[PDB]
């Protein structure tokens, strides 16, 4: 009955040389682990060491040469990273980014084998960089290794090669990289909400709609929930949530579940322009606790104003630990006419939804 957490100060390294303001600064780690002291939930964690993933294991969802070019990034000279990162969309890199990947990655590694050896009974990753984005051939959108898949497979590695996974992607973004690298997959089921706006939205793919229900022996176990029409909030996830994620989730009977876990829904993020409070993260929290005998890790993906990542994801950990969820309107027009469209799409695969 213990919640484990992973941090480790040398996720900070990674850096933008060329613009120290980019959003995805160091400091949204630090700032997280900091309010964790604050709050007083830090003590009550049990601390699991970091390491670094190996090449072996980026192997369980990325080609050698993907892990080949990221790593030879570690003796580049600035003109030579700025070339590299130029050849993936929305990409910076510095001497210390593969290292910090890879510690990104095996956090979450040794977060997960707490959980199913018995030693924690959930967990929280305050990692950096993130991984949602990653493709198995490419880096993109802030992510060099997919964090979040190749966490799933590592599980399947130390258990069994259909050990049910869930991944909820909360991140206001679609994991267009963890779609992919499950979509042939009826192990993991993939559920991601996000921003949409029929394609106006980062990483600006129909891969992200929400007809796109998996592929083969997939079919059925990719749900995308895409928002279209503007600012979601607390009213918008929770029934999301009611009506899509937790049916389908307890008909799925995940043995593990993994949030991608980005703050970048939440109430004062620039880039997301969404409402999603610190409370209503508690109570998605809270909501997935109920699946997989609690056994669920919340791992950092995007988030950007340090002041509503630090709050969120630091209400998302008091849930883990026990806290009761804290106190919390009709859903904008366009919201019901996605949910609608996510509920007529997996009706056919998902008896919970008739
Ligand atoms: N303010 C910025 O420097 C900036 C950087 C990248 C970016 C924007 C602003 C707004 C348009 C889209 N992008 C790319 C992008 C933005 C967010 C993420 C992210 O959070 N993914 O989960 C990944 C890539
Ligand atoms: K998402
Ligand atoms: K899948
Ligand atoms: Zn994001």
């Amino acid at each position: 009955p213990i919640t484990g957490l992973v941090y480790d100060q040398r996720m900070m390294l990674h850096h933008n040389m060329w613009d120290s303001h980019h959003p995805e600064l160091p400091q949204r780690i630090s700032r997280i682990f900091s309010r964790h002291e604050e709050l007083r939930l830090l003590s009550r964690c049990h601390r699991i060491p970091a390491r670094l993933a190996t090449e072996e294991e980026l192997a369980l969802c990325h080609s050698s040469k993907h892990i080949s070019i990221i790593k030879s990034s570690e003796h580049m000279k600035p003109r030579d990273l700025n070339r590299l990162g130029d050849e993936y969309n929305s990409i910076f890199i510095s001497n210390e980014s593969y290292t910090c990947a890879l510690l990104a990655a095996g956090s979450c590694f040794n977060s997960a084998q707490a959980i199913l050896t018995g030693q924690v009974r959930n967990a929280v990753a305050i990692v950096r960089p993130p991984g949602h984005h990653a493709e198995k051939d490419t880096a993109c959108g802030f992510c060099f290794f997919n964090t979040a898949a190749l966490t799933a497979r590592y599980a399947q590695s130390i258990t069994r090669e259909s050990l049910r996974v869930l991944i909820v992607d909360w991140d206001v973004h679609h994991g267009n990289g963890t779609q992919h690298i499950f979509e042939e997959d009826d192990s993991v089921l993939y559920i991601s909400l996000h921003r949409y706006e029929d394609g106006a939205f980062f990483p600006n793919s129909e891969d992200a709609n929400y007809d796109k229900v998996g592929l083969g022996k997939g079919r059925g176990y990719n749900v995308n929930i895409p928002w279209n029409g503007g600012k979601m909030g607390d009213p918008e996830y929770m029934a999301a949530f009611h009506h899509l994620v937790m049916p389908i989730a307890r008909e799925f009977a995940p043995e593990l579940v993994l949030v991608s876990a980005g703050f970048d829904a939440a109430r004062g993020d620039p880039l997301g322009g969404f409402q999603v409070t610190p409370e209503g993260y508690a109570h998605l929290t809270h909501q997935l606790m109920s699946l997989a005998a609690g056994r669920v890790l919340i791992i950092l993906e995007g988030g950007y104003n340090l002041t509503s990542i630090s709050e969120s994801m630091s209400m998302c950990t008091s849930m883990l630990l026990g806290d009761s969820p804290p106190s919390l309107t009709p859903l904008k027009t366009s919201a019901t006419v996605s949910i609608n469209n996510v509920l007529r799409a997996h009706a056919p695969f998902w008896s919970s939804l008739r």
